[PDB]
């Protein structure tokens, strides 16, 4: 059986509030579903049917029937431009995320963000067929043609109206190395349970 990503512990659905810019940095983390005062635990995945070096990304996605990129940003260690990028392996294939925050996007900046996020996803091959638009399906970086840009602007416009800023999901995607060592072999992604803003 082929290599696949496994969720071992989900994020907890309720009880963690989305943070604002003004709270600054944080050493704390979105809790795992099984977390307790006395034994804190965190979202945790495992790469399976493969041992060796790997890349794991976390993206923030929506809780709609057609799952898309969310406008909020993952922040914390190993977070850039709303994506958390870590390594796995070469022996231990289990990866945890103990420093995840979900940063409120500026409403008014939802569109600009999405467009900003959709582009990067398409450039990097981070699930654009699935998460941006069906016809952007040519995943895998990438120099953007004019027709790609227009689907993106159109998608972003459309999906900005749809955006629910009170709920997100994590999407985990693992990458294995090609012959050159570049992490190119993308395994099918896995979506987490919904996370709802506490607002407290
Ligand atoms: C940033 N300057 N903020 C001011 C209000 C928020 N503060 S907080 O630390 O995020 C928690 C808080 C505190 C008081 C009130 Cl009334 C609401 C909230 Br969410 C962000």
């Amino acid at each position: 059986d082929g290599p696949y990503l496994q969720i071992l512990e989900q994020p907890k659905q309720r009880g963690f509030r989305f943070r604002y810019v003004c709270e600054g940095p944080s050493h704390g983390g979105l809790p795992g579903a099984s977390s307790e005062k006395n034994k804190k635990s965190y979202p945790q995945v495992k790469i399976c049917n493969y041992v060796g070096p790997a890349k794991v990304i976390v993206q923030l996605v929506t809780n709609g029937k057609n799952i898309h990129l969310h406008a909020h940003s993952l922040v914390g260690k190993h977070c850039e431009d709303g994506i958390c990028t870590v390594t796995a392996g070469p022996k231990d294939m289990v990866v945890g995320f103990a420093n995840l925050g979900i940063l409120h996007v500026t409403k008014k900046k939802v569109f600009e963000t999405l467009e900003a996020r959709m582009t990067e996803a398409c450039i990097r091959g981070y699930n654009p067929g699935l998460l941006v638009h069906p016809d952007l399906a040519y995943l895998q970086d990438r120099q953007l043609g004019d027709r790609e840009k227009e689907l993106i602007r159109q998608a972003a416009l459309q999906q900005t109206k749809e955006m629910d800023l009170s709920v997100v999901r994590l999407m985990f995607t693992a990458f294995l190395p090609d012959s050159t060592g570049s992490f190119t072999r993308r395994l099918e992604p896995v979506v987490s349970d919904a996370i709802y803003d506490s607002k407290a």
